[PDB]
RNA sequence: GCGGAUUUAGCUCAGUUGGGAGAGCGCCAGACUGAAGAUCUGGAGGUCCUGUGUUCGAUCCACAGAAUUCGCACCA
RNA sequence: GAGCCGGUAGCGGGCGUGGAUCCCUGGAUGUCCGAAUGGGGGAACCCGGCCGGCGGGAACGCCGGUCACCGCGCUUUUGCGCGGGGGGAACCUGGGGAACUGAAACAUCUCAGUACCCAGAGGAGAGGAAAGAGAAAUCGACUCCCUGAGUAGCGGCGAGCGAAAGGGGACCAGCCUAAACCGUCCGGCUUGUCCGGGCGGGGUCGUGGGGCCCUCGGACACCGAAUCCCCAGCCUAGCCGAAGCUGUUGGGAAGCAGCGCCAGAGAGGGUGAAAGCCCCGUAGGCGAAAGGUGGGGGGAUAGGUGAGGGUACCCGAGUACCCCGUGGUUCGUGGAGCCAUGGGGGAAUCUGGGCGGACCACCGCCUAAGGCUAAGUACUCCGGGUGACCGAUAGCGCACCAGUACCGUGAGGGAAAGGUGAAAAGAACCCCGGGAGGGGAGUGAAAUAGAGCCUGAAACCGUGGGCUUACAAGCAGUCACGGCC
RNA sequence: GCGUAGGGAAACCGAGUCCGAACAGGGCGCAAAGUCCGCGGCCGUGGACCCGAAACCGGGCGAGCUAGCCCUGGCCAGGGUGAAGCUGGGGUGAGACCCAGUGGAGGCCCGAACCGGUGGGGGAUGCAAACCCCUCGGAUGAGCUGGGGCUAGGAGUGAAAAGCUAACCGAGCCCGGAGAUAGCUGGUUCUCCCCGAAAUGACUUUAGGGUCAGCCUCAGG
RNA sequence: GGGGGAUGACCCCAGGCGGUAGGGGAGCGUUCCCGAUGCCGAUGAAGGCCGACCCGCGAGGCGGCUGGAGGUAAGGGAAGUGCGAAUGCCGGCAUGAGUAACGAUAAAGAGGGUGAGAAUCCCUCUCGCCGUAAGCCCAAGGGUUCCUACGCAAUGGUCGUCAGCGUAGGGUUAGGCGGGACCUAAGGUGAAGCCGAAAGGCGUAGCCGAAGGGCAGCCGGUUAAUAUUCCGGCCCUUCCCGC
RNA sequence: CAAAUCCGCCUCCCAACAAGCUCUGCGUGGUGGGGAAGCCCGUACGGGUGACAACCCCCCGAAGCCAGGGAGCCAAGAAAAGCCUCUAAGCACAACCUGCGGGAACCCGUACCGCAAACCGACACAGGUGGGCGGGUGCAAGAGCACUCAGGCGCGCGGGAG
RNA sequence: CCGCAGUGAACAGGCUCUGGCGACUGUUUACCAAAAACACAGCUCUCUGCGAACUCGUAAGAGGAGGUAUAGGGAGCGACGCUUGCCCGGUGCCGGAAGGUCAAGGGGAGGGGUGCAAGCCCCGAACCGAAGCCCCGGUGAACGGCGGCCGUAACUAUAACGGUCCUAAGGUAGCGAAAUUCCUUGUCGGGUAAGUUCCGACCUGCACGAAAAGCGUAACGACCGGAGCGCUGUCUCGGCGAGGGACCCGGUGAAAUUGAACUGGCCGUGAAGAUGCGGCCUACCCGUGGCAGGACGAAAAGACCCCGUGGAGCUUUACUGCAGCCUGGUGUUGGCUCUUGGUCGCGGCGCGGCUGGGGGCCUAACCCUCGGAUGGGGGGACAGCGCUUGGCGGGCAGUUUGACUGGGGCG
RNA sequence: GGGGGCCUGACUGCGAGGCCUGCAAGCCGAGCAGGGGCGAAAGCCGGGCCUAGUGAACCGGUGGUCCCGUGUGGAAGGGCC
């Protein structure tokens, strides 16, 4: 577990798929695609308890950041 | 057939002040030539796509069609 | 309760009712490997500090004990004292997650969220007091069984997939904390009124909590544990335990005959051939302990909450809600919601804020964005019970020097093989012979029951006999007539 | 939960109803009433009459096979050919440049071990799942090699034919999906009674399948 | 089908009856559960072995011989049920067949000896084949196969008193040889550090890692086997205490 | 060359066949062997063990012995014990070098096979498997060749016709 | 001096004449094929300025390379010599980006539902808006392609010339019946007793050709083909012999296939190639050493075939989709200034809110940087990188690509 | 079949009852009602002289309904034409 946020989970899952629509606005839709992919934020660099620098991404990051619910800077 | 682009001389096209129908050609003729060509002169060139309407007056403004063209829409 | 030094029956020697073998439970040793962890490493081996005797050190110096890996809290000081990790047939949730095949192709779909891999909890996890369900102003935890229903419904509307509330049933069961409001302080900024963390207030079940003012009111309300012995159940052995003998065919009787008894225990099994009464430590039925684990149930522990109105009000979360992109759901892009979220905007604290399936008015429900919660269902490694369940090519493949022999470098494959008898009384001795094996004697009911020695069939190889066979065709053969036996 | 009416997309009506604005038809009324169970011939889901393949997909398993690549040693008996050079001499200014000596290179020649394996011979239930015989190429080099290791099996390696990857890789092998599907193929058991078949027609990514008909059989009228 | 059937059965005649897929009816044995007011057997359960009574039959009964202990159901129920037959599976057993083979055309033969028995063993004497091997040696691999006394049942593609076969006993000793108690490259590990959905990936220093580096001896003797270790003669090294 | 005396770099003097320190010959201390014996003894599975031995000269001469050589060449040839410099630091009448004398020295490996019936090919299978001189005579040379030295063996089925 | 012989035995090239391809030593398909196949030294286009570009990788990271344009990767040929000509209409690509198009998106006319009403949800379109594609050009050691017929001196035949229709031009130099030439054993020549192989020459080249080079080329090859001398049982039949099985002895003692069998020829037959069925003719019972014909002999449920709406591998303008790559808006991506466009309001200009484009050192993220420390340095709002957009996209993944068919196909 | 007169039934609601037929289709048709046109009227008209000018069901558009509308008021959406 080494590509989270710290100040919570937000990483997995991704169930993509393409088509050609063509609906509702007259006839029906089409199906396609099957894979799968991931999807998350980014990481900075911080401190707590004795150094550390933490990581976790934007949201949550511009949070306990800003604050600190575990520790700060 | 969903939308946009347009509609003027034989061809290719300008045309915005709502009042002159225009240009180029090209085409015809005259001049010149031994002739034709090239140049100069000149002339013609008409369903301004059709109809109806608005207006003192319509290529121009308003209302359908049409046709050409490009893109798009496609599970009867 | 009186025999034993395990399966070894054999030699050689020995303990024992001034309670041996063995059955129990709690012990002390537990060499080396293996998460290994002192250090290294092709496991089961080889290497280091501290203490240690001091030890042969015959007039000369060693094993033993020990000890210490690393990630976890945190009494922080120089960090001292607690937990973990490795397993584990099957079953559990999460994390991740597929083609075949069906659709009589195949891209949608299906098999499925299945098979597998991963992590991890447990003895059970899963889940679990509702921003729930639905609409009779009706219901209320979660779970599981039946039912709802193969219905409402999803869909190249094709193959298929296929809910739920409500009713019946098993069980019942409820609680907490931030949740800055109050006061306590401790530490900061730097003295005020800031954030901070330990103490209580409250610490919300179905709307409340505080803070103020007057009524209060002045003892039976135990949970998931906590506790005491209680029946602690079991834990292996606990032990009594009804009642026949003669005669007899028998190698053997418990059979055939005669009389005789039992009895809540004629369950079966062992007994030389079929017993209620011969053995059975069985069902009859009562029995039983000083140690290891419960409910039931008794008590205090009892932890713990438990009433009245009023007031302008401040107090369960960082993201609800909305846009796009996926999930789960019966929903496969759909008129398509709820809950869950990948990115981006980023509200409110009770006339607040989601909800009852686009949305909107009105009504009705609920109060989120933290947490714990035995019991009711699942699963057999283990122990027992029972069989219209099997008998050695069936059953687990493996009924007992098998997951071993054996092929595979490996992962892995993975067999065959049980039976004499009542018990050995298992064949002393004599014979041919190098022996094995064959001839007698002896056990004996029988050894053509004789040592892989019960039954021991066929195929197939022999030894004798009857008939038959040399100018003759067809597997076969079957009908006629003849001779030998 | 099937029967107790059903008719209709529905509203809803109802022994009547839907089309409709018309007494013209469709569904039904007319009770004939089941229902549960047992035992059977069958039909769907099932691995489901029984074994049969080539393949796809998951997790492991291997370079003591072989192709490579890294590290580190060992190894090539003899002989032959004679370039750079350096020494000396050679007509010119020095030289080019010539010659003679020395000299000893080259994936160089002739050949053992060693590496190979065309060209013929044997062998074909061999000595052997590639070997014996005669013969041949390479023979200090993109040389042969031991020991230590690295990569890996939809991926490796490959002086590259789809070769080699533990003796048949056109995509390894074991366990798992799983007893995959399998109009095709076989296989498909004791007696006896009764009757007695088709090998056409219609539509099919259907033609050596199968739907519906046609020809069989049993129960009642 | 029909004429009367008492339950059988009996009579007429009509009237056929060859039949694979396949359709309907009826019966047979097979191992089990009843013991529907059921039990046989040591003078044989059952299977086996053999047969000129009962049935259309698939089977019955019954009698003779075998063999050591069972099981039968007069009737209804149940099912892993009937087999040449699947180049089927498993086991045995015949074929070809007393022919094909003895694993290199580097040959033997003779005398004696032992033994129950020797072309195939032991001694001995001729003879043939090596000789770059069919040499001794170091390794790697295999692990008692090595020696000695007994023995041949099977393995030895014949024998076999022989064995690298059986049982028993015994054999291999090192301050200086090799491995460690020293060193690192590849590579592998790997506190810190770096990235994964989880398992994991990489990876500094340090460590693991070899006939590469390094390190202190040699020749003779001595048993059935060992030997640079055992003998002895000769040559050394590192650590420690003392001065 | 993170810190000074080390080595690296510049300057002046001794800048040799000088002196330095690590293998072969003599040898030789002194030992062994030593074959042909060999009286006791197997005079034979012969040899275990006692004469004396002799122990000498010339000849050929390495593809890796001194040695980390020298010469040439290009594709231009691995990293940690020992030796000297020293901080921390303690010795500095007790730290390291040396000398003599006494004391200490382990863990596991060896048999025999080993161009192989004992190793891989399932078998006593004319298949493969890495290093060391490989004895001589002859052939221009040479681990090629023919005979043989030491040592090994006759293939593990023998006769008999042709 | 001697014998037939004097490396006496033993180990030890046959040579020559010619042609074709590839230069050459090589390397490779272990158990058929060592070759004209790859490899090459050598050439040419060519992507790339680093933190490269491409290859593995889920993000780290390694590789590259401690390389740095005399370099690193992509490539078609493959000494050397001589020489590589003609066409960019389509295609790939490089450049262009003014114009058409067009996604997400901004951004408003307008309509709609409920609404007593403020409101409260959608559909929404004029215009601005990305790569891509369309359109202009450049592009050949990039893919690829490089004309047809009628007439004419030609006493006879293209031709020196001429006439044309289409195409992007319309084969050039060298070569030629080559291993590209089936009419063909083409026609001439040489080689011979005749020669459909060769070798030379013509050349109407069924279909050579310069870059998968083209003509040739010393040496070079276990390559392939053509010829001459030498020599031998290869052959004119061979005929003899030596050693080894086979045969007789003793010892041992398998093996696939097979329903079963005492299995004769005939001529006929049957499902049309019979020992077994019909007629007939020869016909005693068994064996061993042999010889192959028949028993449709053995091996293997044909690989050639078709059929199953079987399978598996490679291919492109097959279908779809993913990997990666390009790409608009959005984010942690902060400041300062220079500017033009739209718009609605009050061709215009003045203003105004709105909002769009863009140019700049900085710079505090970010990243990188390092160069001896945490500071400096460089880049810097990039970008890495996250989310949606769109696009290319056989690199890969999964399916598919009918029936008839008097054999499958083509038709 | 050739002209001219007005006229459009080139109809809705239906159709007794048959052809061909495994399926679905295909095809015919008096007569009944509403409402016309042509004729004084008896009658003919539900396109053509015919037999070819073709297509399942679903996947959707649209003009009509005012049948459903997932708490009731409605609309998205759906059923029927």
């Amino acid at each position: 577990m080494q590509k989270d946020l710290h100040p919570k989970a937000v990483p997995c899952k991704i169930i993509y798929q393409g088509q050609v629509v063509m609906e509702t606005m007259s006839t029906r839709p089409e199906i396609h695609v099957d894979v799968w992919s991931g999807v998350h934020p980014f990481w900075t660099g911080e401190e707590r308890f004795l150094d550390t620098e933490g990581r976790v991404d934007k949201f949550n990051k511009r949070f306990g950041d800003s604050y600190r619910r575990g520790s700060k800077k």
